[PDB]
């Protein structure tokens, strides 16, 4: 994305659902994460064959500090009784792709 590398987060462990349901999940996760920091955009990779989410997503935050606060608040926490989320800064993954 076009913002600073350390403003992006990868979230793992989210629901695997028909992607018809992404807008609902997106607003739910955006609403939750917004309690800790500013979310600018959120994107869910989809398995083309099944049309399902893959269970991870990439989040663009309003600043490095917003990303850090989101990771701190949500990393390792249960989303519900079936899912637990794991959040990391995306910078090294971005650079592994581009270095």
């Amino acid at each position: 994305g076009p913002l600073g590398s350390d403003q992006y987060i990868v979230v793992n462990g989210a629901p695997v659902i028909p992607s018809a349901k992404v807008p609902v999940l997106k607003k739910a996760l955006t609403s939750l994460f917004s309690k800790a920091g500013k979310v600018v955009n959120m994107e869910f990779p989809i398995d083309e064959a099944t049309g399902k989410t893959k269970g991870f997503l990439f989040v663009e935050c309003g600043s490095m500090n917003d990303a850090k606060k989101i990771i701190k608040s949500f990393h390792g926490k249960r989303l519900d009784l079936k899912h637990r989320l794991f959040l990391y800064t995306m910078k090294d993954v971005e650079r592994y792709n581009s270095d």
